[PDB]
C-alpha cells in the first residue's frame, strides 16, 4: 500500500471487473452470428484491462525509470492494457461499417506503432528523447482518427441507417477520449512533470473506465 | 548439466523434434484445400515446443524468481512455448466443427488471459498474490472447456457424422489434458512447493508431449 | 554518438522515413479494393523499420551480450524490426498468388520461428549453442522459401499473366535478399567475429533498406 495512487488502480480494477461481468450476463442468449461478433469483441477488452489494473494494483506492472533527475515510478503495464485492447476497440468501430480488409490492416498497424512508440518513450531515459517518441506516437494517433473521421463515415453513409448513425455516434466519443491521452502523458511525470503520479494515475483510470467499459455500453445498447 | 532435471527436458527436445518430422512427412502429398489447412496447423505446434524445451534444455529459457524464502527456478519459456501453442489447438478444434469468427475471437482471448496470468502468478514474488494469478488464470481455463462442451458439441451434431465423432474424441482428450495442468502446477515448486521441480518437469514433459504430438496423430489420422 | 556505426543507423532511420513517404503519397486515391490491401502492407513495413532504426539510432533499441571474452553490443532491435516485418513481406507476396489459408499460416509460422530462433541465438552467452540457434533459424528459412519456389511459382502459373511474371519479379529478389542476412550473421560479431559491428551494421542497413523499400518500390509500380 506504499503507493498513494494505489485507491485509484484499486477502483480501477473492481469496475474493470464488473464491466466485464455486465458484459458476459448480457450477452448470453446472443444467437445472432453479427451481434456474437461484436459481444466476443467487447467483452474481452475489460476483462484485459482487469487483469492489467489489478497487476498495477498489485505492482507487478510498474518498474523505475531514471529520468529528470528521479527514480520515476512507471506503470509499464498500463501501455501494455492499451496494447492488447486499443485494437479490439478498432475492430469494433471497423466491423461496424464493414470496412475492406486492407483499410482494417492499416488502422491497427497504425494503432501498434502508436502505443508501442509511447511505450518506448516511457521508458527512454534522456529526457529529451522521451518527447521524440512522444511525437510519433501522436502522428500515428492522427491517422487512426484521420482514417475513421474521413474514410469510414463515408462509408457509414451508404449502409444501414441504424448503423449510420450508431456510428457516427462512437465515433466521436472515440475522437476526444483518444485525443486526452497524449495530453495528460505530455504534462504527467512521464513527460514535463507537471501532474503528480497521483493525480496522473486517475486520470489514466477514468479515460480508460471509459473507453474500456462506457463504449461498450453505446456499442452493445445498440440495434 | 547441472540441473537434474535436464534428462526430461532433453527427453522432451527429442519428441517435439521427431513429432515435427512425422507430421511433416505425413502432410507430402495432400492438395485438399482443408486438410492442408489442419496440417499446416498440426505441424506448426510441435516445432515451437521443440525450440522452447532445447531453450529450456540448453537454459536460455528459465529465470531464478524469489519466493517462499528460496532462489526458485523458473522455467519461464514453457510458459511462452504455451502461449504460442494453445491458441493453435484451439483452431485445430474450432476449424474441425465451423465455428463462427466470434466465438473464435472470445476462445483464444480467453486462451491469452489465462495462460498470461499464470505467467505473472509464476514470476510473482509474494507468495500470497500467486495463488491470486492462479484463480483468474483457471477462471479462463473454465471458460474455455464450457465453451467448447456446450456449445461446440451442439455444433458438432448438426456437422458431418464424420466431425462430430472425431470432435468427441479430441473435445475430451483435450477436457482431461488442459485440466491437469494447473493441478500440477499447485502442487509444484511454483506453488505449494510439495512436488520437486524435478518431478514437476517431469510432469510437464509428459502432458506437453501428449497434448502436441498425440492430439495431433489422433486428428491427422481422421477422415 | 559513442558508436562509430551510427552513422549507418543514421542513413538508416532517413531512408526508411521518406520510403513511408514516398508509399503514403503513391496510395492516396486508390479505391481498388485489391490494391488499397497491398498498399495497406506495402507502408507498414518501412513505417516500423523507421522507427526500430531510430531506436538503434537513439541507442534504445540495444543491449550488451557477454560472448567470445568480449562484451558484444547486441541491437536487438533489428530483431524485433524483422519480426515485425517479415511476415508482412510474406502476406505481401502469398496475396498475391491468392494461397490458400493453410500455406499461408504455416509461411508465416515458418517465418517466426525464423526470426525468434536467430534472437535466441543472438542473445545467447554460450559460445557454441549460439551456432545451435544459428542452425535451426536457417533451416527455418529454407522451408519459407521452398514454400515459395515450388509452391507459389505452381500458382503463379495458373493465375492472371500480370500476376505471374510480376511474382516472379519478387520472387527472385526475395530468394537472394533473405538469404544474405544469415551469412552476414554468421561473419559478424555476433558469430564468428571476423566482420567488426560498423561494417556488420552497414550490411544489414543496406540489406534492410533494399528489403523494406525496394521490394516495394517493385510491387507498387505492377499492375
Ligand atoms: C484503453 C483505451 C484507449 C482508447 C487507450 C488509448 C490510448 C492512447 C490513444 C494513447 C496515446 C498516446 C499517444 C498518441 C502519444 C503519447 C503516448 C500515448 C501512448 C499516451
Ligand atoms: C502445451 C499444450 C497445452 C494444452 C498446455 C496447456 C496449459 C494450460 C491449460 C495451463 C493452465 C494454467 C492454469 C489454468 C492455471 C495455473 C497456471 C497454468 C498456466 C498452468
Ligand atoms: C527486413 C527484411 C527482411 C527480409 C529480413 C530478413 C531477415 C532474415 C531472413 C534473417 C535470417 C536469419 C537466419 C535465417 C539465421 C541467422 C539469423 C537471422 C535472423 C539473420
Amino acid at each position: 500500500t506504499g503507493r498513494p495512487e494505489w485507491i485509484w488502480l484499486a477502483l480501477g480494477t473492481a469496475l474493470m471487473g464488473l464491466g466485464t461481468l455486465y458484459f458476459l450476463v448480457k450477452g448470453m442468449g446472443v444467437s445472432d452470428p453479427d451481434a456474437k461478433k461484436f459481444y466476443a469483441i467487447t467483452t474481452l477488452v475489460p476483462a484485459i484491462a482487469f487483469t492489467m489494473y489489478l497487476s498495477m494494483l498489485l505492482g507487478y506492472g510498474l518498474t523505475m525509470v531514471p529520468f529528470g533527475g528521479e527514480q520515476n515510478p512507471i506503470y509499464w503495464a498500463r501501455y501494455a492494457d492499451w496494447l492488447f485492447t486499443t485494437p479490439l476497440l478498432l475492430l469494433d468501430l471497423a466491423l461496424l461499417v464493414d470496412a475492406d480488409q486492407g483499410t482494417i490492416l492499416a488502422l491497427v498497424g497504425a494503432d501498434g506503432i502508436m502505443i508501442g512508440t509511447g511505450l518506448v518513450g516511457a521508458l527512454t531515459k534522456v529526457y529529451s528523447y522521451r518527447f521524440v517518441w512522444w511525437a510519433i506516437s501522436t502522428a500515428a494517433m492522427l491517422y487512426i482518427l484521420y482514417v475513421l473521421f474521413f474514410g469510414f463515415t463515408s462509408k457509414a453513409e451508404s449502409m444501414r441507417p441504424e448503423v449510420a448513425s450508431t456510428f457516427k455516434v462512437l465515433r466521436n466519443v472515440t475522437v476526444v477520449l483518444w485525443s486526452a491521452y497524449p495530453v495528460v502523458w505530455l504534462i504527467g511525470s512521464e513527460g514535463a512533470g507537471i501532474v503528480p503520479l497521483n493525480i496522473e494515475t486517475l486520470l489514466f483510470m477514468v479515460l480508460d473506465v471509459s473507453a474500456k467499459v462506457g463504449f461498450g455500453l453505446i456499442l452493445l445498447r445498440s440495434r
